[PDB]
């Protein structure tokens, strides 16, 4: 009925990912994090650098996907840490050193489009998945407290990736908790509730995915 992976150890810190369009290079991190946990007990800041430099099926700070981050990885034979290879908020050219790996992946499954229900046991059984919402709506951007719902939000623009690191019922109201990568300043410390079992709000079950570990 209720799980926070926040509590866990699953999810690091709220970052800020500034003035790049890296939304899917921290969404995919975050999955991936969470994985490391989950298979190993320990978990660190993995690097959205890395993710942003040297995969090139994705526009770099002009945006990407998540599921391709994940075959980057797997192809690669891994991603780097943090520590290894910083954020520094642009694209250079891509300088992966092996000897900085922190964490590797066998590919990725996509929950089944739309299904609210697959993304629940998703997030309860493999842990953070990474997910695409309609992130453009102004009261989405200034979010503060409570469960998020806006009718005017399209399912149909996915243009965002933020991590679902757990879900639940607040007041009556049943959501996911959702992790940005705008600040701790964002949101409620840099995270948002949204409606659970509402449509499929603002896209949440329409392109979500997580890493094989
Ligand atoms: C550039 C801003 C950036 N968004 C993306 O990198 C991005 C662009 C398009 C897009 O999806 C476009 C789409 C999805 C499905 C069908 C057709 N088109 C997706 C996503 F969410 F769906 F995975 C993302 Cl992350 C992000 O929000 C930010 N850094 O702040």
């Amino acid at each position: 009925d209720s799980v926070d992976y926040r509590k866990k150890g699953y999810v690091t810190p709220v970052k800020n990912q500034g003035q790049c369009g890296s939304c899917w290079a921290f969404s995919s991190v975050g999955a991936l994090e969470g994985q490391l946990k989950k298979k190993t007990g320990k978990l660190l800041n993995l690097s959205p650098q890395n993710l942003v430099d040297c995969v090139s099926e994705n526009d770099g700070c002009g945006g990407g996907y998540m599921t391709n981050a994940f075959q980057y990885v797997q192809k690669n034979r891994g991603i780097d840490s943090e520590d290894a290879y910083p954020y520094v908020g642009q694209e250079e050219s891509c300088m992966y050193n092996p000897t900085g790996k922190a964490a590797k992946c066998r590919g990725y499954r996509e929950i089944p489009e739309g299904n609210e229900k697959a993304l629940k046991r998703a997030v309860a059984r493999v842990g953070p998945v990474s997910v695409a919402i309609d992130a453009s709506l102004t009261s989405f951007q200034f979010y503060s407290k409570g469960v998020y719902y806006d009718e005017s939000c399209n399912s149909d623009n996915l243009n965002h990736a933020v991590l679902a690191v757990g879900y639940g019922i607040q007041k009556g109201n049943k959501h996911w908790i959702i992790k940005n990568s705008w600040g701790e300043n964002w949101g409620n410390k840099g995270y948002i509730l949204m409606a659970r079992n509402k449509n499929n709000a603002c896209g949440i079950a329409n392109l979500a995915s997580f890493p094989k570990m």
